[PDB]
């Protein structure tokens, strides 16, 4: 019962946005359009950017999950490594396994699914500030890196807007990388 990554825009016309922020060494994140890919630093601010041509219902939720991008790999729920799940690095909101997070809301609510036992962070659907899109501030909790955990495989985020009720409204995806240095893995791997 592998998640659907089918993208999917919706009566909304739901897609998503990042930062241009380029591959200097400092860079915190930062997004290849080239490859659909995001690469960022643990624990570390990831914007994302909602666009929609239309504004939906309040009471719209906004879901992000993590799934594995290989086939031979897809069945397996992606968690964060026994190193990090111990880690004391608890917001006191997130569950200690859970891979990633949402920064500075409140009112974000954590899953762990009772039938696939996936986890999946979720907030409220707001709209763009008085500003032509809508950011949420992920946080990834473990290393593309981490042995015990994602082990070097790639994953996807699948970003999906559903209605109060869970319903499906629209989806998106890209693939991440949790690394050292976001700026230059992105100009690394753009070179072929
Ligand atoms: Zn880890």
């Amino acid at each position: 019962s592998v998640p659907s990554q089918k993208t999917y825009q919706g009566s909304y016309g739901f897609r998503l946005g990042f930062l241009h922020s380029g591959t200097a060494k400092s860079v915190t994140c930062t997004y290849s359009p080239a490859l659909n890919k995001m690469f960022c630093q643990l624990a570390k601010t990831c914007p994302v950017q909602l666009w929609v041509d239309s504004t939906p219902p309040p009471g719209t939720r906004v879901r992000a999950m993590a799934i594995y991008k290989q086939s031979q790999h897809m069945t397996e729920v992606v968690r964060r490594c026994p190193h990090h799940e111990r880690c004391s690095d608890s917001d006191g909101l997130a569950p200690p396994q859970h891979l990633i997070r949402v920064e500075g809301n409140l009112r974000v609510e954590y899953l762990d699914d009772r039938n696939t036992f996936r986890h999946s962070v979720v907030v409220p659907y707001e709209p763009p500030e008085v500003s032509d899109c809508t950011t949420i501030h992920y946080n990834y909790m473990c290393n593309s890196s981490c042995m015990g955990g994602m082990n070097r495989r790639p994953i996807l985020t699948i970003i999906t807007l559903e209605d109060s009720s869970g319903n499906l409204l629209g989806r998106n995806s890209f693939e991440v990388r949790v690394c050292a240095c976001p700026g230059r893995d992105r100009r690394t791997e753009e070179e072929n």
